[PDB]
DNA sequence: TTTTTTTTT
DNA sequence: TTTTTTTTT
DNA sequence: TTTTTTTTT
DNA sequence: TTTTTTTTT
DNA sequence: TTTTTTTTT
DNA sequence: TTTTTTTTT
DNA sequence: TTTTTTTTT
DNA sequence: TTTTTTTTT
DNA sequence: TTTTTTTTT
């Protein structure tokens, strides 16, 4: 059954919300498994609409891999990191969509900024929402991502019993 | 004519507003002007009700000397003040309420808190409000302040013309 | 009466000017005055077409807050700062102009870049306007600014006589 | 006759290709001669479409004058340069096209990061292509556009027989 | 009319005043206004006779020129100045009454002495009245003294409408 | 009415003074009112004839812009800086004129020395005027200049009733 | 045939260009090749007049020997230097006509002032031209320059076939 | 006497 | 509502 | 003999 | 127009 | 007993 | 809705 | 396809 | 044209 | 009571 337990954060101008998403396995016909499809960390970014509310009709998603997850747990006080993704890489569509994740320092030292931008080619769309993020929540982020990252690699399949 | 142009900061847990009181004068006989009653930099802070609502019915004051305002725009990004305040100083109810306003850095170095502490031994209140600050925000003030501190001391009288 | 005092910069490829919109006041019916609409920095970008020569048609405009203004006077050399604005924040139009105000310093040291970016989501349009500024240029907008400050707060109607 | 011989890179998400436009002369009746238009280094960019594959037919162009190519190989490891140019400068579509190019160091050190990024306001496009260059690559394209600089100069012609 | 506003720091031993003193102007018979006699600031001090009360006629002044005011905005913590004085310069009486002006950093860093020593060769007296005073305190004067010393000048006459 | 306040400084080979000079507003038949000729801030220079005697009909001028002041407010204790203007400039005369004003620090740390060169090539005349300024005099220019910065620009119009 | 391809900088006030100036050889009896007259790098200085206009009637020469175009190479971000030429040097007219180039970091590091001062005391005119250059058209000029140096030797005539 | 010029209301 | 008080004109 | 391959003219 | 000059083949 | 609240499935 | 793809059992 | 333009021979 | 909003007199 | 003085309009 589906789960629904994200951790969010909620700012002045948007809200930012980070969930896992398990990885599929094939059960083969060797009898064994096979893990399919993989997992990711979902990151889903809205705006707030009004004082206090938020538009979650206008959410956009970006899905972290292990290896993505692996550069944000890692990352010192003072780094910084660019994602960039595809939805449609690969298919048909590729190069419509264009979405980057970046993660920078403030200049306090008192975080990071979260930002989500997308460009959509086809229908000539340009969002970006940021979230401010303190050390205690990108701390929870770094422990939770970290706590998930064998999940999202099914390594929790590999267990005694 | 009275006039209400108070620079105001809203957080989470409560609202600090700062604005100048001016100096009173009197008119000698000798036909010059003296100095009466000082001015101050008048703070008032009040705690949030509810979401994104405060409640001025429970407002507290305290009054920045000229003394105390030079203090405060002295003040290094990693220093920290406080000062204490009698309402009744000298009258017959001295000692019973006690206030105290502290100003200290956040650990980040992206800002500090300004929290007044009022404690009531008539009756046996004890409320503290405290309000985060930015840098910006205290530049604000800063700037602010020194712009009023020589209209506090009535220091704008002596102008040629 | 109105007044038009801009401080201007004119570069390579666009135009930067900078003034003070003082605020409004009520006249209360208790007699006194309270202050309205608050007083921005009002600046302007605008490009540069053909040779020396610029396309005040094409101008866009950014609003500083006091609390932005108190950011900017309060800057070091190596320093940066980003504001992100929605013209029509809280109305109906909401989310879709999308302006970013940008203060980075030169590589040199020689002073900063401030640009202004657009992007409109209702008319298609991505607008950027970048200007070079001096240290020179940016001490007098720092002092300007500083100048002005307690103006747009309305702290300058706290005077003695 | 022409000469195609790039210097190339090809990257996980884009290619980047690099070659020098020489001068043109013209041919004074005083007999000498006399330099044209001037010489650049032409940078091209184009996408990966599926697996190791690209879409030359998407690709974007870019011209290093003189100067910018002086930029570019005065670079320090850690320095960092971007260009803004508009294709139809001076002419009557100016304004419609805008493109950047970056040079921006990896935190590692193992290179920079060189991207293009085109948006046209006639057509509503907004495209960006990165492409990764390792110290030895950069090293390359220094040495080469060294080499070609005197070249795109037209000192090339100033030689002893 | 007269303005008496000083800002005044008490003491164990003596007390120290300060306050403007603005420049006098002579109406030109061209029309215009020529500043006469230079403005400063004048400094009074006086000693503390029995349990805080100050023997007002046992005062001694000194009147800061705008280069001396100047001396004193631009010291730092550690920074120490003396200013020497002959009220009767020029006079027939000079040589008789000697003043001196130390600024002196106390050895904490808590802020500096202020000094007036006055050795009159007539009356055979020689008097000394010193007085601590806190950064907080020398803040103020600093302020205060900056936005007094354009008046002191007479550059406040320079002034649009 | 016109106002004469200079600062002074008087050295020994020369004396340098320095004035405001307000901008001149346009009255807008719209109503308003815009900024004409802009403001300087006025350089005298004039050797000393004699002893302790100065020569004012050998003096010569320079006007600090805006930016100029600027410059002059923000410079470090080690710093210098050297300005070149044409009086002519634009005009018919252009070329024939040439005035540059420098700004050293001393070796001691001292203060500075300020010297206006004159090369006029009609006349065949090459003149040199140096002044040196103490710290505390060149601070009482940084003073009052910042305080005449905002009024040279005129946006002392910008004012509260 | 004569060759114009000189390397020019257009700046406020003035305009630079640079061009080599290829050695003459003399073709001995003996059948070799005698290098007679020296290359040099030739700088042309001239005035703005007007806007974005240059006279170039009022240009002034000065020719880099291989030793100073060797100094101008090696130079350091930080350094400076100064040539003084007589251009009629053991000619009769020697002493007349003093150019005096000097080179001098701006105090940013963004590049150098490079600056051609001619005096004349048979015309009694002295002449002083001045230019910015940015530290990647300085980086052209060095690199430029170290092309061009072993041709102003004559050095490109050993070569192999 | 003064370095100018670029965009409005 | 506000920490006061000390010295004149 | 040589690490190849990806995009044109 | 250009700072020159010093030693050969 | 516990600081709440903001967006779905 | 989600950047993919490469090697088995 | 390409950011231009300013001064000669 | 301009990011708003929160508490009085 | 006050450190002055030097150059105009």
């Amino acid at each position: 059954g589906r789960v629904f337990a994200p951790y969010s954060v909620f700012k002045g101008k948007a809200a930012l919300s980070a969930e896992p998403r398990l990885p599929t396995f094939n059960r083969l016909d060797s009898g064994g498994v096979k893990l399919n499809r993989r997992g990711v960390i979902m990151l889903t970014f809205w705006p707030s609409v009004g004082e206090r509310k938020y538009d979650w009709e206008k959410r956009q998603l970006f899905a972290l891999s292990a290896t993505e997850v692996g550069s944000l747990i890692s990352m010192g006080t003072r780094d910084s990191s660019e994602f960039f993704h595809d939805p449609s890489m690969l298919s048909s569509n590729a190069g419509q969509v264009r979405k980057s994740l970046s993660i920078k320092p403030n200049a306090d030292g008192s975080g990071y900024f979260i930002s989500l931008s997308v460009v959509n080619n086809n229908l000539k769309t340009n969002d970006r929402f940021t979230v401010p993020v303190t050390t205690a929540e990108f701390a929870v982020m770094r422990t939770a991502f970290s706590f998930a990252l064998p999940h999202i690699m099914g390594w929790d399949r590999f267990t005694n019993r």
